[PDB]
């Protein structure tokens, strides 16, 4: 929709072919196969992942696009193609995907109290804190929090149209 947010960014991945039920939330392998098409990375159809989880289907050989350009790792138990992809999990694929840790000087601080709590993946959300490619709300950045396609057509586009190559 016209003066709808997201517009802009959702145009831009029509545009590059990486993507309308906006409001829907995005599973782990949609989020990867998102990334392995802005990233333009070259896909083997019968090309497999490492993971014992992500094998067999239409996401199988994104997954194993992704996996060797180091953008994913597993969640150490395997990818989990999925299940539903939360705000830090995104975080993780952006910084590695366009290298954002060499976008900021030195290491940027923590705005937001419930990064300071972090099990892990803190670095990465103020990474794109810092970057203004996510705005964040007021107090809470909510890391645990599921992402919605809109929302993740910010992120990509937005980090794309910056760092993208
Ligand atoms: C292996 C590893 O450290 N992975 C990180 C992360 O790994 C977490 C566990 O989730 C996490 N497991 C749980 C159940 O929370 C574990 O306790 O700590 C690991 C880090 O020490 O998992 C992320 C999953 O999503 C992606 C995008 C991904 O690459 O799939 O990014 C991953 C991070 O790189």
């Amino acid at each position: 929709p016209a003066d709808h947010w997201g517009i802009d960014s959702i145009n831009y991945l029509v545009e590059k072919g990486a993507v309308f039920e906006p409001g829907k939330e995005l599973t782990r392998a949609e989020a990867a196969t998102m990334m392995a098409q802005i990233l333009n990375l070259p896909i083997d159809k019968d090309a497999k992942p490492s993971f014992a989880d992500s094998q067999g289907q239409w996401y199988t050989p994104f997954i194993a696009a992704v996996e060797k350009a180091g953008v994913i790792k597993g969640t150490g138990n395997g990818f989990e193609p999925n299940g539903k992809i939360d705000r830090v999990s995104m975080a993780s694929l952006l910084v590695e995907a366009y290298k954002l840790d060499t976008k900021v000087n030195g290491t940027p601080a923590t705005k937001f109290k419930d990064l300071e709590t972090l099990n892990w993946g803190k670095e990465k959300a103020n990474i794109l804190v810092e970057l203004g490619i996510s705005v964040g709300t007021g107090d809470q950045w909510e890391p645990k929090k599921t992402v919605t396609k809109a929302e993740a057509a910010q992120f990509i586009a937005k980090t794309d149209k910056q760092f993208g190559t």
